[PDB]
């Protein structure tokens, strides 16, 4: 499907629209109006399967599984980058790859790193400060 050869996290809005049409014809789906799913590939990853069904009762579950067969870890990278301030894709991917897939540990260790960067304190102090403020990098960031 041409431009669809890139990771779904990089899909623009029109890539999503062309992915829908491609799925409809490749899988003989019921008509999928392009007006639905008016979003880019980053947004598609945040939708639940239930959201796919509400948008496409005829094909929603199929589209969601087809996106799962295409691309899993991308949702996690998104969650990490959405939980910590200004994290790159490769950073979230690197952090999760160390976390073993644990998004919770991955966000914490990145917040601990991000706090440590702004603080002259020990890294064990950063972990205590961030935990004292319930892993709220903003409220543990103003302290410095």
């Amino acid at each position: 499907p041409a431009h669809l050869r890139l990771q779904p996290i990089y899909w623009s809005r029109d890539d999503v629209a062309q992915w829908l049409k491609w799925a409809e014809n490749e899988f003989s789906l019921s008509p999928i109006d392009s007006n639905t799913f008016e979003m880019n590939g980053k947004a598609l990853l945040l939708l639940t399967k239930e959201d796919f069904r509400y948008r496409s009762p005829h094909s929603g579950d199929e589209l969601y599984e087809l996106l799962q067969h295409i691309l899993e870890l991308q949702r996690k990278i998104m969650e990490v980058e959405l939980s910590v301030h200004g994290v790159t894709h490769q950073e979230a991917q690197t952090a999760l790859g160390a976390t073993g897939g644990d998004v919770v540990s991955a966000i914490r260790n990145l917040k601990v790193d991000q706090l440590f960067h702004l603080s002259s304190r020990s890294r064990a102090d950063a972990w205590r400060i961030l935990e004292h403020y319930q892993w709220d990098l903003s409220a543990a960031s103003r302290y410095v």
